[PDB]
């Protein structure tokens, strides 16, 4: 699986600040 582009969207939103 590539799981690359999704790592790179939760992280942000790990800490988006709403």
């Amino acid at each position: 699986g590539p799981e690359a582009s999704a790592f790179t969207k939760k992280m942000v939103e790990n800490a988006k600040k709403i």
